[PDB]
Parts: structure tokens; C-alpha cells; sequence
């Protein structure tokens, strides 16, 4: 049985550095390379480096200056070391395993790691449920977007079809914007928001997503993808 383990602080204050260890068994580190890789909350898996089994060492560009990839073939351990971390290095880190040289084969169970002053952040983060959606045509759907803070009603919804500008549906939390179809309503205050969805027709395929204007800067939800069956 194949097995990585990584080991992390999970709590690391920002231009702090990070050192993790992948305890591995079930493989031996002079045949097969270890890889890191790094997953944020809502964003795609990053690659960071590999040692290879002969110990030869490669790094993402984006990283280069403030990485380091070491190890221990005795303990069997793989080191990572990265420096002047900030909030977006907040990820799952995972250590993985190559069959020698190849293909990534097997991964760890990944250690979280949060970057945070210890203020929770300052921007204000709109997120957005769901980020996707397949509608049948006359359902009622709901879309929500939930903000770190009360920004009372600054809250403006958004629809952008395919290949367009966006265009205002609601705004100040509840009120239609001028021209909007009755069927679009707007819910909430403080930090939940509901955009509402009756008798989903077909032009309604489009990209939604809701804004913060309580404080500066402004902050969009990530989005949802409306398709239709």
C-alpha cells in the first residue's frame, strides 16, 4: 500500500514561511519523484515542484525564488519550504508520487493551510452558491451570495448572457432594475442575498453574479452558470 501523509501548521501568519513533510511508505524515494501541488478554495490544482528520484529538483516559475525541495531517505520524508507567504497561498497542499519519472501516480491527504493576519481578511468575499445549475425551462430557481460582513442592501445582481455585458436585474438588495421581467426578484439584508428565478425561460441562459457596494473595494460573487435541459 502506497501511503503519503503531509504534515503542516495549518495556521501561518502572512510574510511568515511554510515548511511541510510528506512521511511516505510503500515506495522508495531513490526510485520514484515526489511533487508539490497546491489546490485554493475555488480555483484550479497549482503545481509547485518535484524532486525526482535522483534528487533533482524543478519549480514552477511562479514560485522559483521562494521554494525549496528537500528530503530524507532514511526517515522517508520530502520537505517543502516556501517563503514570504501571503493570503492567496491559502490552498490544500498536497504532496504526490511518480511512477520514477513518468506519471504522478498517488497522492497524500493534503494538509489545509490558512493565510490570515488574524483580522479574517479585509476585502469583503461576496460567495455565491451554486456555481452551476441545469434548469428545466419553468422552474424557479435560487441563486445566493453571502458576504463576510454586513453590507446591508449595497447589493446589486447582475445577469451577463453569452458573449455580452453584463446588465443590472437588481439592485439595493430588492428593488427590479428599470425593464427587468417581473419573474426576477431580489431577497435579503445584512449578509445573505437571494436573486429568485420564476418561470425560467429560455433567454435566460446566461452567467449571474451579485455585487458589494458597502465598502471599498468592490467585490464580485464568483458566478453561476445558468444552463437549461
Amino acid at each position: 500500500e502506497v501511503k503519503l501523509l503531509e504534515s503542516g501548521p495549518g495556521l501561518v501568519a502572512p510574510s511568515e514561511s511554510l515548511s511541510i513533510t510528506c512521511t511516505i511508505s510503500g515506495f522508495s524515494l531513490t526510485d520514484d519523484g515526489v511533487s508539490w501541488i497546491r489546490q485554493p478554495p475555488g480555483k484550479g490544482l497549482e503545481w509547485l515542484g518535484v524532486i525526482w528520484g535522483g534528487g533533482s529538483t524543478y519549480f514552477n516559475s511562479l514560485f522559483k525564488s521562494r521554494l525549496s525541495i528537500t528530503r530524507d531517505n532514511s526517515k522517508s520524508q520530502v520537505f517543502l519550504e516556501m517563503d514570504s507567504l501571503q493570503t492567496d497561498d491559502t490552498a490544500m497542499y498536497y504532496c504526490a508520487k511518480h511512477d520514477g519519472h513518468e506519471t504522478m501516480d498517488y497522492w497524500g491527504q493534503g494538509t489545509s493551510v490558512t493565510v490570515s493576519s488574524g483580522g479574517g481578511g479585509s476585502e469583503i468575499v461576496m460567495t455565491q452558491s451554486p456555481k452551476f445549475m441545469s434548469t428545466s425551462i419553468g422552474d424557479r430557481v435560487n441563486i445566493t451570495c453571502k458576504a463576510t460582513q454586513n453590507v446591508r442592501t449595497a447589493v446589486t445582481w447582475y445577469q451577463q448572457k453569452p458573449g455580452q455585458s453584463p446588465q443590472a436585474l437588481i439592485f439595493l438588495a430588492s428593488n427590479r432594475h428599470t425593464g427587468v421581467p417581473a419573474r426576477f426578484t431580489g431577497s435579503g439584508s445584512g449578509t445573505d442575498f437571494t436573486l429568485t428565478i420564476n418561470n425560467v425561460k429560455s433567454e435566460d441562459l446566461a452567467d449571474y453574479f451579485c455585487l458589494q457596494h458597502w465598502n471599498y473595494p468592490l467585490t464580485f460573487g464568483s458566478g453561476t452558470k445558468l444552463e437549461i435541459k
